[PDB]
């Protein structure tokens, strides 16, 4: 019954708002979860405790002296609904590896069995400017199932979402890893739908939501909070619902056939976004 | 008197579209200069070359099973003005890591001794979202002494500007690796200026210029430079300007990074409401 999740996508495209929320929906509708950030700007769990920024595992196990010494209350918080969060976090800019927090969040979770028999969830929020070391593990080794990636009609976001379906393909025959969907974060663009709608096709995917761009999102995380428990009636919060609705409802799981540059070129050249 | 340098900054943020026409500016006022891209996207050389994109270290030495068996002919590359060109590459996505491409090609071009004696700068496009392994082997290993940042009023391109800013900070004391400034590339967003002078300030460095959003850039690019497509175009002129000022510069700082709360606290006081 519990169902591993990741969400992926460029940095700056709406992972940990959709994340937070789509939560938060779930917790509201009584199921059991877990998020676990794994970005190193660590604010992936910050709209579910209400807190500046989560004390990470890599700066526990730093203060500490030792990641063996910690245990899962160093490192596990409970917030809004009853959510569970952990912050991998990583290790400082030009230092070592940015992904292997991640390596060692995850591994420290399994030993500690912090994914408990009650859990419905988890999503690890991950970063996907780069997929490879810490950041390609949960796809790599089987740690996700389910991948959602967050993208726009923007040809970064666009090109990160094509690339994370290259991970996907090259473990496909390792794992269970497959790609659940695209979530289109609306940045106001006139038909960013039916592109993302077109990508998503032309990589043998959906396109499982389309998130409109709506101002209660900064209203509550100024407060330090999703719009589900911020504003609970408002029309961004029912679509927050959906989304969670459909990735628990999803049974479109599969091997993506990525899209080549020239094909990407062309899906931005055909709905106005890029010149021939 | 060779100078060697490195552009910074988060993907999509301009690092290729501004890197290419301020060393064309730098060619066309008679100084000899190559560009190392350092971004898996490799269109870094694209404009310059005139071509779709260039072959990368990481594909000739594949394409010739070793490093070894690989030439400089076939990885560099010579266009406008006389700019050396060099695209690093990158694994495949999920696969090693998305660096390798930059310790290779540098490693490649000290051995084949690439840094001719002729050569005055030397201009590293490195992606900035994260800063490890390749990526933060021009700072790592003392291989770029000056060091730009292309960012905008955006919090995750302030917030990699802060990290590259920190990467400079741990490896002061291992070498001569110093920042320069940083380079607002405009998202047509009021009080931005503002935002990246007040963030150049908070951190003991200079907004160094600002670059306007002009689409004679797409116009140019549409597969050459500004400066080669319209270089009467006032776009032209502000790259122009930007080539000067990096010449000229000698405020090559260890800066003092933000916390989050500081970076907070400055989009807070400019940014504007949606
Ligand atoms: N649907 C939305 N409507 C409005 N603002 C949004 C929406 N989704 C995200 N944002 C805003 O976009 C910015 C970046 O989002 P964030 O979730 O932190 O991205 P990521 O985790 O992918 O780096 C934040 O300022 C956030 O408030
Ligand atoms: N000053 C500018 N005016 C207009 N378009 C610009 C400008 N700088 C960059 N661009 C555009 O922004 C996009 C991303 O820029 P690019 O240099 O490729 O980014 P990066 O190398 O940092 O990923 C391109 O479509 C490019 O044409
Ligand atoms: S594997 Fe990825 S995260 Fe790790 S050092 Fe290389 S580029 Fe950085
Ligand atoms: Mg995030
Ligand atoms: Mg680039």
């Amino acid at each position: 019954a519990l169902r591993q999740c990741a969400i992926y996508g460029k940095g700056g495209i709406g992972k940990s708002t959709t994340t937070q929320n789509l939560v938060a929906a779930l917790a509201e509708a009584g199921k059991k979860v877990m998020i676990v950030g794994c970005d190193p700007k660590a604010d992936s769990t910050r709209l579910i405790l209400h807190s500046k920024a989560q004390g990470t595992v890599m700066e526990m196990a730093a203060s500490a002296g030792s990641v063996e010494d910690l245990e899962l209350e160093d490192v596990l918080q409970i917030g809004f609904g009853g959510v569970k969060c952990v912050e991998s976090g990583g290790p400082e800019p030009g230092v070592g590896c940015a992904g292997r927090g991640v390596i060692t969040a995850i591994n420290f979770l399994e030993e500690e069995g912090a994914y408990s028999d009650d859990l419905d969830f988890v999503f690890y929020d991950v970063l996907g400017d780069v997929v490879c070391g810490g950041f390609a593990m949960p796809i790599r080794e089987n740690k996700a199932q389910e991948i959602y990636i967050v993208c726009s009609g923007e040809m970064m976001a666009m090109y990160a979402a094509n690339n994370i379906a290259k991970g996907i393909v090259k473990y496909a025959h390792s794992g269970s890893v497959r790609l659940g969907g695209l979530i289109c974060n609306s940045r106001k663009t006139d038909r960013e739908d039916e592109l993302i709608m077109a990508l998503a096709a032309k990589i043998g995917t959906q396109m499982i939501h389309f998130v409109p761009r709506d101002n209660v999102v900064q209203h509550a995380e100024i407060r330090r909070m999703t719009v589900i428990e911020y504003d609970p009636k408002a029309g961004q919060a029912d679509e927050y619902r959906a989304l969670a609705r459909k990735i628990v409802d999803n049974k479109l799981l599969v091997i993506p056939n990525p899209a080549s540059m020239e094909e990407l070129e062309e899906l931005l050249m055909e709905f106005g976004i890029m010149e021939v």
